[PDB]
């Protein structure tokens, strides 16, 4: 089981959006949207080992702590909360992801500069 968990991966094994943006993919939002906006609702589609396993996303973490970063990089941390339908023991783990939206400058949506 653990083979499967460290295995995880965004787009293959299993996708998301929120309620708050459900017409855009994650190329469309800022790192900055998605963690101010995921208090709304998480939807997951999992395409695999959904006999074995259940994914779900409880939190989603600036990859370093602030907005400035993860929008620079298009990046998010994703918390993610991993059940065995086996034993129904419960893992957690952390899958840092790449490839969303993202300007040179960090700014956020609302063109808010980082820090300053």
């Amino acid at each position: 089981f653990k083979k499967i968990v460290n295995n995880i991966r965004l787009k293959d094994t299993f996708d998301f959006k929120l309620a708050a943006f459900p017409n855009q993919n994650y190329d469309q939002l800022l790192p900055s949207q998605i963690y101010k906006n995921y208090y709304q609702g998480i939807e997951i589609q999992q395409h695999k080992y959904q006999n074995e396993l259940d994914i779900k996303i409880i939190n989603f973490l600036y990859p370093d702590g602030d907005f400035g970063s993860a929008n620079k990089n298009g990046t998010l941390k994703l918390s993610l909360m991993l059940t065995d339908k086996k034993n129904n023991q419960v893992y957690y783990k952390l899958l840092e992801v790449s490839g969303f939206k993202s300007n040179p400058y960090g700014v956020d949506e609302n063109g808010t500069i980082p820090g300053l």
